[PDB]
Order: structure tokens, then C-alpha cells, then sequence
């Protein structure tokens, strides 16, 4: 068996006592923390900041546990100092007697079975060369890879990494562009990161994630933009699928034959229930226990990649550039964005999904106005509240923008549906 990281799996960078400290632009997904102090200038996480706390003598005590069973594992060769530079390595406990030095390519084989397990046993520092490669293939995964090392961790610019690092009673120095599938962990030492990149390892016995229940959205489900008080008005040259309209006022500029739909020109029927439904929605994520807070909303985007959870962004917020979606293989995984404040984006900003996300089961709740700038690729359902909508030229939508409360203009859009509707 592997050994259990118990309740240190629960992050991507940690130390049992020491400063952990940011520079730049770095893409974090797992918890951050220190036992004995609080991390500094770090941006946007995807994990909770844990600063000396329970989650950390948590963390604290089952990273001792593991870095024993690491300590009493009996190796089953012995390397050179010198790793890498070419060099292939099947499942095994590898000791080095000395530092040890990454350099070049050094790949992990995993002769076609999942469950390898590759620990190295360095009895020093361990160091890379810039641009030094770790590689996993034929099986073997990141989850199973540890480096338990005596001595002071320094990865080189742009090091790819994997594994979780694990120092004993020494500091981890992450220079610029390192990318770690793994985690950082240090029994006692600082750990400094600049413009890094540290996903920690799905699989090993991680809990699949699958976000909160998603809001039953009722008759507003055959709705894309829809208002449930203030005047809906497009311009310019605009195709929707679903249906568009208000509750409170008229809505004029959509063109029939541009709409795979029903354009409500004035409350009905249907508006009034769509309305009903909006407020029922919106209350019910406003109410969802938040999982992550995302600290700086004004730096939202910039090639974020968030997991299925629900997040607060705290105050207004501003999409810059890309933010990416990942249900980590569960395609039913739900991603529920609150945002205490109104948002607004760059141009030609973007949401993507990958690895099985679908925007159905992405909501963005939005206490405020919501403004999508021009050629803006927005995915999911948004549930704006009191705040106007303004949607700008050339916005595609795979979802709905939807408000409580709050006109809509709309600007030579492309706004379609995700299922759910079946009139």
C-alpha cells in the first residue's frame, strides 16, 4: 500500500511551521497553508487558505505519519545522484545516499498498472537544472509518486514536476514557471513560490467532486434572456434559441425569424411564471453553503481553473481574459459561481470547460448588474439581482442571462440554451 497522506492530501502547498510566501502570477489548485503562520500574496486559489487552524494541525500531524511510513519503506534499488538526463524508471523505493540533482528528461513507467508506486529516498538536498522534465506514462499517476527528502527542495525555472515533494525539517524554493502535478509539503521550513503553477493529484482515493445540487430552475429552463422587471431591448443582428422576454415592461429589437424560440413582446402567462421560477433559483444558490472564496475578485480570470464547488467571489468582480471549468472526468459535476456585487468583463473574455464540465451545470449568481463586454464566450446560467444587463456586440451564450430585477440591452448576440426545456 501507498502510504496515506490522511488529511495533507487536502492541499497543494504546506508546512507544518514556516512563512509560505507568493510572487507573481501562480495557478494554485488545493489548499494552502502553514501551522504557524498565515501565506502571503497569493492571488486567486482554488482551495482554502488554512492559516494555523484546525486544518493545518490536521494537516501538521498526518504529514509526520506519512513522512514515517516513507522513512521505514525498504528500498528496492539504489541511483546515482545524477537523475534524469533520458533516464526511464518502473514502479520501486529508490535510495540515494547523498543530494540529489534532477536534470533533462527523467520518466516514471508504469508498466501498465495503475497502482505503481515510485518513492525516492533522498539523504540530502534535492535540486533541478531549468527546463528539467518529470513524465509519467503506460499507467502510472502523479497520486502514487513521492520524493522524501533530507535537505532543501529547489526546483529550477519552468521544472515540471510530479509527485508529492515532501521535505523533511528544510525549505521548498519554486522558482518562475514551475509545474507541479503534485503538492509541496514541508515537515517544518518555509516554502516560496514564484509564478508557479501546483495542481494537487486526483485519483489515489480522492473524493470525487460534484459541486452542490444544482437549482431547480422550473419554466425559466426555456428562457435565455429573460427579465423579471425592466424593458428587454436588442439592436443589431441577434439569434437566440429559447425563449426571450420581460415581466415588467416590453421587449422590442428581437426578430422572430431569428429566434429558434417564443419572443414574449409583453408579459404573459409564461413571463409571470418564469419570474416566480427566477426568484425561487436565485434565492436557492444566494443560499448554498460556500466551499471556496476567491479573494480577489477584481483579479478574476487570468487563466483561472476552478473544480466543482461552490465559490464566493466577495465584491464586484471582473472577468479578465479566460477562466476554465474543469469537472475532472464527472460530467454531471456543477460549478456554482456567487458574486456578492456586479461583474464585468474584458473584451473577447471567455469561459471554458473542460474535462467532462457542461454548461448546464454552471450558474453564476450575481448580486448586482452584470455587463458582458464584446466578443465575450460566456457558458452557464446567470442569475444577475437589481442591476442592469447590458450584453455586448458579438457575445456568444451557451446558457441564459437572466435578472430578477433590471433591464436588458442586448447587442448583435448569439445566445443558446442548454437543455432542460421540453415544450
Amino acid at each position: 500500500q501507498a502510504p496515506t497522506l490522511g488529511a495533507a492530501a487536502n492541499f497543494a502547498l504546506f508546512t507544518t511551521a514556516g512563512a509560505v510566501t507568493n510572487t507573481g502570477l501562480s495557478h494554485i489548485t488545493g489548499d494552502v497553508g502553514t501551522n504557524n503562520a498565515a501565506s502571503t500574496n497569493f492571488g486567486n486559489v482554488d482551495g482554502v487558505m488554512q492559516d494555523s487552524n484546525g486544518a493545518t494541525s490536521a494537516a501538521a500531524a498526518d504529514l509526520l505519519i506519512a513522512y514515517n511510513l516513507l522513512n521505514a519503506a525498504i528500498p528496492t534499488a539504489t541511483l546515482a545522484p545524477l537523475l534524469g538526463n533520458g533516464t526511464t524508471l518502473t514502479a520501486g523505493n529508490y535510495f540515494i545516499g547523498q543530494g540529489a540533482s534532477l536534470s533533462g528528461t527523467l520518466t516514471l513507467d508504469g508498466g501498465g498498472n495503475s497502482n505503481s508506486v515510485f518513492i525516492f529516498k533522498i539523504q540530502g538536498a534535492l535540486s533541478s537544472a531549468a527546463n528539467t522534465q518529470v513524465l509519467l506514462t503506460n499507467g502510472a499517476l502523479a497520486c502514487n509518486v513521492f520524493w522524501k527528502v533530507e535537505g532543501l527542495v529547489d526546483l529550477a525555472t519552468n521544472t515540471v514536476m510530479k509527485g508529492n515533494v515532501v521535505a523533511n525539517n528544510a525549505a521548498i524554493v519554486l522558482q518562475s514557471g514551475v509545474s507541479l502535478e503534485g503538492r509541496a509539503l514541508s515537515t517544518t521550513g518555509a516554502i516560496t513560490v514564484t509564478g508557479v503553477t501546483v495542481r494537487k493529484p486526483i485519483l489515489c482515493g480522492s473524493a470525487v467532486l460534484t459541486g452542490p445540487v444544482a437549482p431547480n430552475l422550473g419554466t425559466v429552463v426555456c428562457y435565455t434572456i429573460f427579465s423579471g422587471n425592466g424593458a428587454l431591448t436588442n439592436a443589431g443582428i441577434t439569434y437566440v434559441t429559447g425563449d426571450v422576454g420581460t415581466n415588467v415592461g416590453l421587449t422590442t429589437g428581437f426578430q422572430a425569424d431569428n429566434v429558434n424560440g417564443t419572443i414574449h413582446s409583453n408579459p404573459d402567462t409564461s413571463t409571470a411564471q418564469a419570474a416566480l421560477d427566477l426568484n425561487n433559483a436565485y434565492t436557492y444558490l444566494n443560499t448554498l453553503p460556500t466551499d471556496i472564496e476567491l479573494l480577489y475578485p477584481a483579479a478574476f480570470g487570468q487563466n483561472l481553473v476552478l473544480t466543482p464547488h461552490t465559490y464566493l467571489l466577495n465584491a464586484a468582480t471582473v472577468l479578465n481574459g479566460k477562466v476554465t471549468l474543469d469537472a475532472q472526468g464527472n460530467e454531471n459535476a456543477v460549478f456554482v459561481i456567487k458574486i456578492n456585487g456586479a461583474l464585468s468583463t474584458t473584451v473577447n473574455a471567455s469561459v471554458e470547460l473542460i474535462n467532462g464540465a457542461i454548461a448546464k451545470n454552471v450558474f453564476w449568481k450575481v448580486d448586482g448588474a452584470v455587463d458582458l463586454n464584446d466578443y465575450t464566450k460566456f457558458k452557464g446560467s446567470v442569475i444577475g439581482n437589481n442591476g442592469a444587463v447590458i450584453i455586448n456586440t458579438g457575445v456568444e451564450i451557451e446558457g441564459r442571462v437572466l435578472s430578477t430585477s433590471g433591464g436588458i440591452s442586448t447587442f448583435g448576440i448569439n445566445a443558446q440554451m442548454t437543455p432542460g426545456c421540453e415544450l
